């Protein structure tokens, strides 16, 4: 068959492995064993397919997912807690109770450590050393960051450390292997003994290392928080350095990945918690020589999540704790450049050539970033490779499930109400727009064509096609309709149909951006005028293509009678008479960012929008709400930009009424990035 090859990186843990390996062949999939020096060894194996797995600390994820082996973390491990067990733990400074010293006093003393390059055992405890100034060191030319941990306390038990000799003074062991990433003092079983033993005045450990070590002399240590204080050991929730990403299994980013998960499924249940085989895969927890603690998995795993394919060690990390794995790699200083320009997200080649017009004249404020799909600005923010994009209704609510805040808002209003007060509201409605001689009715659409701007947008489906999900309950859309056009809409599907794609060399028809024709809301309009019956979009749409408002072959000639609105039951009406015949009130487009970053690109798009609002100093040269009725960047419509108040949640922004659609809907059918989030932002 097909054996999945596991990459080991110790004695024990190689046994580990075979005893398993053993126990499946039978399988499907089977297993193989490959033991290594290393946990580096182990990915250069991997990346050099003399390997097929391995589970990382995230300190190692990180290192996995560097060139050039950019291995991708399939599995996360899960771990026991009471919001609800996930995949995270919590990093701990533990101590013996009766010492009197404050983390304040740490300088001086001894410590032990899990690993060198570990999260727990040395990245969140030096780095927040580092971050405290209790170690100095400014950056790698202040000196190895060892150099400084080594001057901080006296002596120490690093395993992996061979620059500093005093890291390795503590360590328990042979003179030539007690320094070792598997010596006696390594992971969190080590560091703890190590403590124990007086070896230390300190131990760097997760929240659960002291109970799987010494559970009945709990009382006979502390933990040292940060604020000053000493707490019982389980306080960790209120007491703790950092929470981080569980360890997890990386692998080759190709075809295999889907099998091994098959391995580890099905080695889940055959061994897993609940199991009965006097085999287990993790563990099980408690006492025990440390040198058996913590093989292949730790032992207080409890699971494996599969993790979406989307996914990538530094979206798993997190910004902040991928960003001071960084700090401690390469020196600081330097910056300055890159933190004061908003890198503004452009999809489609229509938005990047506004988007770079919009460079050039903000003379360097702002550079840009093009994308084809939509949900590739959202991905690009999260890493912080981008700063900023405005976000349709719809979609903001995908932005804020992947940890982006709304910080700015477009008003459709009047360019002179974003500075208001009691005037708070900023909406626009939902409306469904026929032809005038057209015999069709709201509920008529039981088979007539129809027209949509993207799938997921606010006016074009959430709004329309949630006003069928409520009622028809069910979740399939795409029969509904003889036919009909919605971007971003299944290629080989009815409502694409009446789709017209881009034009030329590659297709290109029913893709959810500028360049496909029936594309946006007046692109939706387009279709209605050329091809359908029903055209669902904003309550301006009609009003702006008509009226010599448009000059394109189609639009030359329309006039708003030619067109009438079809009121949410009944009858229909003047295109006018929006306020009284809508499909309903919904939440403005809006630009969202990093929590961290609302504080710039909230000033420094306040400087910019003063120089080409719609009433700006230099509009002659650029106006940011202008794009011949494609709405780039930002919707045509927008009069002015308002500043969301600081702290504003997402679903704070998009309102309940609207929010709770969006919710429930995107249940039927999530986007590969909507599940990719949903497993970061917790489960
Ligand atoms: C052991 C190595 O495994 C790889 O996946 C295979 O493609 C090669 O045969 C090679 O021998
Ligand atoms: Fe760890
Ligand atoms: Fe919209």
């Amino acid at each position: 068959k097909s054996v999945i090859r596991w990459c080991t990186i110790s004695s024990p843990e190689e046994k580990k492995c075979n005893n398993l390996r053993d126990l499946t062949q039978q399988e499907r999939i089977s297993l193989t064993c490959v033991q290594k020096a290393t946990y580096l060894d182990c990915i250069k194996a991997i990346a050099n397919n003399e390997a097929d797995a391995i589970s990382l600390d995230g300190g190692q994820a990180f290192e996995a997912g560097l060139a050039p082996y950019k291995l991708k973390p399939i599995a996360a491990e899960v771990y026991e807690h009471t919001e609800g067990s996930t995949t995270s733990y919590y990093a701990v400074a533990v101590v013996k109770k009766g010492t009197e010293f404050t983390v304040n006093d740490l300088q001086g003393k001894t410590s032990c450590h899990t690993g060198l390059g570990r999260s727990a055992g040395w990245n969140i405890p030096i780095g927040t050393l580092l971050h405290r100034g209790a170690i100095e060191w400014e950056g790698i030319e202040s000196g190895s960051v060892e150099q400084a941990v080594a001057k901080f306390f006296s002596a120490s038990c690093v395993p992996g450390a061979t620059i500093e000799q005093k890291l390795c003074r503590q360590c328990k062991g042979d003179p030539k292997t007690k320094c070792a990433r598997n010596a006696p003092y390594s992971g969190y079983s080590g560091a703890f003994h190590c403590l124990k033993d007086g070896k230390g005045d300190v131990a760097f450990v997760k929240h659960t290392t002291v109970n799987e070590n010494a559970p009945d002399q709990k009382d006979e240590y502390e933990l040292l928080c940060l604020d000053g204080s000493r707490q019982p050991v389980d306080n960790y929730k209120t007491c703790n350095w950092a929470r981080v990403a569980a360890h997890a299994v990386v692998a080759r980013d190709d075809n295999k990945v889907e099998d091994i998960w098959s391995f580890l499924s099905k080695a889940q249940s055959d061994f897993g918690v609940d199991t009965k085989s006097d085999f287990h895969l993790f563990g099980p927890p408690g006492k025990k020589d440390p040198v058996l603690k913590d093989l292949l998995f730790k032992d207080s795993a409890i699971m494996l999540k599969r993790v979406p394919s989307l996914m990538d060690s530094q979206l798993y990390l997190g910004f902040e704790y991928y960003s001071a794995i960084q700090s401690m790699r390469k020196d600081q200083l330097t910056p300055s450049p890159r933190e004061n320009r908003i890198q503004w997200c452009a999809v489609g080649k229509d938005e990047k050539s506004k988007c770079d017009r919009w460079s050039v004249v903000s003379n360097g404020d702002v550079e840009c970033t093009v994308v084809d799909e939509t949900k590739d600005c959202i991905i690009k923010i999260m890493k912080g490779e981008a700063d900023a994009v405005a976000l349709d209704g719809g979609l903001v609510y995908t932005a804020g499930v992947c940890g982006l805040v709304p910080v700015m808002a477009e008003r459709y209003d009047d360019e002179s109400q974003c500075s208001k007060t009691d005037e708070r509201p900023a909406s626009y409605f939902a409306v469904a727009v026929a032809r005038k001689d057209s015999n069709v009715n709201w509920n008529n659409l039981k088979g007539k064509k129809s027209c949509h701007t993207a799938v997921g947008r606010t006016a074009g489906w959430v709004i329309p096609m949630g006003l069928i999900h409520n009622r028809t309950g069910t979740c399939n859309f795409d029969e509904y309709f003889s036919e009909g056009c919605a971007p971003g809409s299944p290629p080989n599907s009815r409502l694409c149909q009446l789709c017209q794609g881009s034009g030329g060399i590659p297709p290109e028809k029913c893709v959810a951006s500028s360049h496909e024709k029936y594309f946006g809301y007046t692109g939706a309009l387009r279709c209605l005028v050329e091809k359908g019956d029903v055209a669902f979009i904003q309550h301006s749409t009609v009003e702006e293509n008509t009226g010599g408002k448009n000059k394109a072959d189609w639009a030359k000639n329309l006039q708003m009678d030619d067109f009438e609105l079809l009121c949410t039951d009944g009858r229909r009406a003047n295109v006018m008479d929006y306020r009284e015949c809508n499909l309903a009130e919904v939440p403005t487009h809006a630009v969202v960012v990093r929590p961290e970053k609302a504080n710039k690109i909230r000033d420094l798009l306040e400087r910019q929008e003063k120089r080409f609002g719609v009433n700006g100093s230099e509009k002659s040269k650029f106006m940011m709400f202008e794009s011949q009725n494609k709405d780039l960047l930002f919707k045509d419509l927008t009069k002015c930009l308002f500043k969301v108040r600081e702290g504003t949640t997402y679903k704070e922004f998009l309102g309940d009424k609207f929010y709770t659609v969006i919710s429930s809907l995107k249940t039927c059918n999530p986007s590969d990035i909507l599940q990719m989030c949903s497993f970061l932002e917790g489960k």
